[PDB]
Order: structure tokens, then C-alpha cells, then sequence
């Protein structure tokens, strides 16, 4: 086990080393830290990027030294410590080529490491939050529940609903209704925000619907997920529902794509309040009049929906049933070209000689978080693990990186805490 200094060594060297883009990334921006430009910026950031304000309120924060460095593709977290004891996390999320989309600098997220599933409980817990954790192991027989707090529950899971977007469009691919080298069009209408770098395409696009789906999970793509759902249409989406493990299918009907949660949750208030009012019909009627392209901006975004049904709403079983149908669509799938798209992007480092493949999932809105993951050992076997949050409040739960640090926790702490 390396020690303190080790640790903050090893990180150190490491970040020094990377040859990736998240090296050069996170490298710009320790840069920005640690040094004494708006075109440089500019090159730096995504071409649709007060920078100069807020990095000076940054580096009176420091000195700061790195104490952990962890790249993961397009997403990466360097700690910091600043004086007296003071630690930071500086986040990072890129674009395709290697641009910064996002660039925080926060108070330390602190996860102990996990001994009990009980460390995990009372480490999660926040009051006003309402959370789930879920921990099972696959069997020919059926699932061995390893913990489980609140799994019946349903709760918004925001882009764990492409996973049946995913199920939907293996279904209509072995119908042969759809193939994965079929064109799909960029569209202003279909254009949605990030999460994803679909949307950064000029109008009219083509991409093929692999390299469409490939984005829609690896990148939590939205408009790659509305590519999709625009091609395979909603009925065809939710007629798919049942079968792809979801226990009450009216939950998510209409099933919303992303432009609609944005534009209907973030838009015109009083579209908002007949949303509410009405049935599956008016609902429906409501959506197509709504069709368009999007009025609503990242910036629009703020308070929680999800109550009002404006998310995808599902319990911790549902999201075990559709990530063990995954694996399943994914063996027959002799091409590998499911496995290939659901293994691009784990969500953490992984070892990868105890995990031979490992499934993520994240979904994010005001008000909701959640991360899952399949994980299957050289044995074959498979462990899911799904964890929720949500909360009347977005600052009760953050960015995240709280619900996803305990996962990583817990998948490091496997040998105790899931096959023990």
C-alpha cells in the first residue's frame, strides 16, 4: 500500500507523464493554477465557451500541491491541497478531441474507505436526500442480494434510460428493422445539450447508427440518444418497455427523449403545469405540439422536475433487469458490436485482471443522480450495483462525484463487500 507521500508521488509523476488528452488537459489547466491569456483559452475550450475572474479567485486558494490524479477518458479529478490542510478537486470534462467542456474547482469530496455495507449507508445518507443502494450477484438461478436499501422504490435515474433505449434498438437490429451502419441525419430539431458532443455537429450530419449509439452510452450522448429515439419513433421505445426488464412501463410514457425533458422541465412555465394536469393523451398531445428545436439553454437549467414526472422513473430491479439483458443482447451479438458500445467508458479505473468486463450507466438532472454498473469476473461472474439519489433540492446532492466515489469505494472494497 503506498503511503501518504507516495501516494501524492505517484500522482504527481503521473500526471506529469500522461500522454492523453486528459493529460494535456489537466496539465493547461494545473498550468492555470500554478502560474503567474482569452485567445489561449479560447484554443483550449470548446468553440461554444468571466474565465479570467474566476481562475484569479481559484489561485487565492493555493499554493496548491497534487495529492491524487485520476483520468478516466473524457473525465478526469485531480485533488489538491492548499494551505493548512485544505483540500480541493479540480474536475475536468472533455470533448472529443480533447477540448475542456467543463473545468471546476471545489471543496474535497471526501468517501472513506468501506469496510461494512453499513460504512456505506451512513456515509450516503443526507437528510432531504432520499437514496437506494442495490448490490446483487448474477445467477442461473437468480440474483443473490448482497445489500439492499430502499430497491422498490422507484426514483427518477435520468440517462440510465438510454439503457432501454440501448435494449430497444438491439431488439429492432435483430428484427432487422434497423442496422448499425444506417445513416442517421443531424437535424436542428434533433439537436439536445450536453451531456455529449453530438450536438457540436454541424446541421445535417450523417452518422451511422453504431457510432450514434456508441455515443448515446459512452459519452451519455442526448442527442445521440434522440438520433435514436427519433429513428426507432416512441411507440416503438415503449412497446419495448416490459420486455426489457421495466416492472411498470406508464412510470416512463410517454418516454421522454431529452430535448422534451429540457425544453418541457426548463421552458414555459404554463406548458409545465398542463404537462401536470394532463393524461397520457393530453401528454402526448403536448409533446408533438412542443416539437421544434429547443428553446431552452444549459443555462435555464436549475430547479427539480422530476416530481412532476419530467425524468424516467425506475426501481433499483429495473435498472439489474436491463443491464442483465444487456449482457445477454451483448453475447449474442457475435459481431461484438453491443460489447464494444456498452465497455467503451466504465465510469472508473478498473482492474482489469479481476473484471473482465465491466457495464456503467450514470444519469444526472436537478434533483437526481444515479451510477450503475455490471461487472463480470474471468469466471463469469457478474455482480450489478445501482445506486440513486434525489432530492427536492440540487445542492443536497452536487455533482455528483459523492454518489460515483462510493461506487468506486465499493468496487474497490469487492473482495468484501460484493464477493466475499
Amino acid at each position: 500500500v503506498p503511503t501518504p507521500a507516495e501516494a501524492a508521488l505517484a500522482a504527481q509523476t503521473a500526471l506529469a507523464a500522461d500522454d492523453s488528452p486528459m493529460g494535456d488537459a489537466a496539465r493547461w489547466a494545473m498550468g492555470l493554477l500554478t502560474s503567474s491569456r482569452p485567445e489561449d483559452v479560447a484554443a483550449r475550450f470548446i468553440p461554444t465557451f468571466n474565465f479570467a475572474e474566476t481562475v484569479r479567485e481559484w489561485r487565492s486558494k493555493g499554493p496548491f500541491t497534487v495529492r491524487a490524479y485520476h483520468p478516466v477518458a473524457h473525465k478526469g479529478w485531480v485533488v489538491l491541497s492548499a494551505p493548512a490542510g485544505v483540500r480541493y478537486i479540480l474536475s475536468l470534462t472533455l470533448d472529443s478531441s480533447g477540448l475542456i467542456r467543463i473545468l471546476t474547482l471545489k471543496p474535497e469530496t471526501v468517501i472513506p474507505d468501506m469496510v461494512t455495507w453499513n460504512d456505506v449507508e451512513e456515509t450516503l445518507h443526507t437528510p432531504g436526500v432520499q437514496h437506494s443502494v442495490y448490490a446483487v450477484r448474477l445467477t442461473p438461478d437468480g440474483h443473490e442480494v448482497l445489500h439492499a436499501s430502499a430497491p422498490e422504490r422507484p426514483m427518477p435515474t435520468g440517462s440510465a434510460y438510454k439503457l432501454y433505449l440501448m435494449r430497444a434498438l438491439v431488439a429492432e437490429i435483430e428484427k432487422g428493422t434497423v442496422g448499425w451502419d444506417e445513416i442517421l441525419t443531424l437535424t436542428p430539431e434533433l439537436r439536445s445539450l450536453p451531456t455529449g458532443d453530438m450536438q457540436d455537429l454541424p446541421d445535417g450530419t450523417r452518422v451511422t447508427v453504431r457510432e450514434t449509439a456508441h455515443k448515446m452510452i459512452a459519452l451519455s450522448d442526448n442527442t445521440g440518444a434522440d438520433l435514436v429515439a427519433d429513428r426507432l419513433g416512441r411507440e416503438v421505445v415503449e412497446r419495448s418497455l416490459a420486455a426489457a426488464g421495466h416492472h411498470d412501463p406508464s412510470l416512463m410514457r410517454p418516454f421522454l427523449t431529452s430535448h422534451e425533458v429540457f425544453e418541457l422541465g426548463w421552458g414555459d412555465p404554463e406548458r409545465r403545469a398542463e404537462w401536470v394536469r394532463q393524461d397520457e393523451a393530453g401528454r402526448r398531445e403536448l409533446l408533438e405540439k412542443m416539437a421544434g428545436v429547443m428553446t431552452v439553454r444549459g443555462s435555464d437549467l436549475g430547479a427539480t422536475v422530476h416530481q412532476l414526472g419530467i425524468d424516467w422513473h425506475m426501481d433499483a430491479f429495473d435498472v439489474v433487469r436491463v443491464l442483465e439483458g444487456l449482457l445477454q443482447d451483448s453475447g449474442r451479438d457475435t459481431s461484438g458490436t453491443v460489447e464494444e458500445i456498452l465497455t467503451a467508458y466504465p465510469g472508473l479505473l478498473i482492474d482489469e485482471e479481476r473484471w473482465r468486463r465491466v457495464y456503467f450507466k450514470a444519469g444526472a438532472s436537478p434533483g437526481v443522480m444515479m451510477f450503475c454498473w455490471l461487472l463480470q469476473d474471468h469466471a463469469g461472474i457478474s455482480y450489478v450495483l445501482v445506486l440513486r439519489q434525489s432530492a427536492d433540492e440540487q445542492r443536497l446532492i452536487g455533482d455528483g462525484l459523492f454518489l460515483r466515489g462510493i461506487g468506486a469505494k465499493i468496487i474497490e472494497a469487492e473482495a468484501k463487500l460484493l464477493s466475499s
